[PDB]
């Protein structure tokens, strides 16, 4: 084959290997971002469930106070 | 100036493979990105709810304060 053809084939083989490496890196990183945000969201869901519990415990305190007033 | 058919067939193949890799990559990134914006959206929701419920809580504390004062005896 001609020398100019071999160089172009070689160059494209490189760019394809380079590109497959870029895909692996960009995917790894976007999964890493994904795991950070889904954990952030889990912590938020937990803050809300803890707040719901504090709220539910005050409902019961309210009841005990009503029992003292309305008894 | 000519090149071989086999060579051209091989350059074109690689050029196609390279553009497809770029395509595959763009659309996997796009699917991540749309799933992340969908998630940052549920986090916006969850936070508005939290603030809403914090308000219920703050109002229960005021009611508790008022019952403690109302029941309070002298001396």
């Amino acid at each position: 084959e001609s020398r100019a053809c071999l160089e172009r084939i070689q160059e494209l083989e490189d760019l394809l290997a380079k590109e497959k490496d870029n895909s692996r890196r960009m995917l790894t990183d976007k999964e890493r971002e994904m795991a950070e945000i889904r954990d952030q969201m889990q912590q938020q869901l937990n803050d809300y469930e803890q707040l719901l519990d504090v709220k539910l415990a005050l409902d019961m305190e309210i009841s005990a106070y009503r029992k003292l007033l309305e008894g």
